[PDB]
Order: C-alpha cells, then structure tokens, then sequence
C-alpha cells in the first residue's frame, strides 16, 4: 500500500492523500538520505511497512 507525496522542508514532514482523500502528514527519517531536502520535494510513504522516505 504505496503512496506519493510531497515533503516540507521546515517541519521534515511528508503530506499524501490517503485512499479516503484525506490528506496526512507523516514525519520524515532524520537520516540524510530519507529526509525532505527541499520544500515541495517527493515523497513516498509505504503504509503496509509504516516506512517513509523524503527527497
Ligand atoms: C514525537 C515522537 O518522539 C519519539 C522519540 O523517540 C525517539 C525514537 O527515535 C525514532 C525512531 O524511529
Ligand atoms: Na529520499
């Protein structure tokens, strides 16, 4: 259950839109490559692991 969204970079956070169309935030890693870089960035969030990967 894999979902896109989009990143922020202030508050390190993923927002998607889940199969309800409601939008959700989800935190980012802190590592450095999983983190959100850039405001607006991709995102993935895999639902079935709970994993969330920023760009
Ligand atoms: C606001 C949630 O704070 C949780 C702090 O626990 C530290 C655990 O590190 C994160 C492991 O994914
Ligand atoms: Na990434």
């Amino acid at each position: 259950a894999k979902y896109t969204g989009k990143c922020t970079k202030s508050k390190n956070e993923c927002k998607y839109k889940n199969d309800a169309g409601k939008d959700t935030f989800i935190k980012c890693p802190k590592f450095d490559n999983k983190k959100c870089t850039k405001d607006n960035n991709k995102c993935t969030v895999d639902t079935y692991n709970n994993a969330v990967d920023c760009d």
